[PDB]
C-alpha cells in the first residue's frame, strides 16, 4: 500500500503494458484464507495473485509459493513456449 514489493516490482512494469507475455493484464483482486490478494495477472490455467509480500501463481485447483524473485520472473517467462 505504501511500498510495492520486489516481486511486482518487476511484473508492474509490464502490468502497465497488458500484462506478461501469455499473463494478460488485470486486478479483479482475490480473497482466499483471508488473505486479500492482488489479482496481478491472470491467464487461462492459472492466476498471478500476489499478498502483501508473498508472490502465488494458483492453478487449476492448487496453490504454489515462489521462494525467490527468480522464482517469480521465471514463473512468467518460463509458464509456456
Amino acid at each position: 500500500s505504501h511500498m510495492q514489493t520486489p516481486e511486482t516490482a518487476f511484473i508492474n512494469n509490464v502490468t502497465s503494458n497488458g500484462g506478461y507475455h501469455s499473463w494478460h493484464l488485470v486486478s479483479g483482486d482475490l480473497i482466499v484464507k483471508d488473505v486479500c490478494y492482488k489479482k496481478l495477472l491472470h491467464w487461462s490455467g492459472q492466476t498471478i495473485c500476489y499478498a502483501d509480500n508473498k508472490f502465488y501463481v494458483v492453478k487449476n485447483d492448487v496453490a504454489l509459493p515462489f521462494s525467490d524473485l527468480e522464482a517469480c520472473r521465471a514463473y512468467l517467462t518460463s509458464r509456456a513456449a
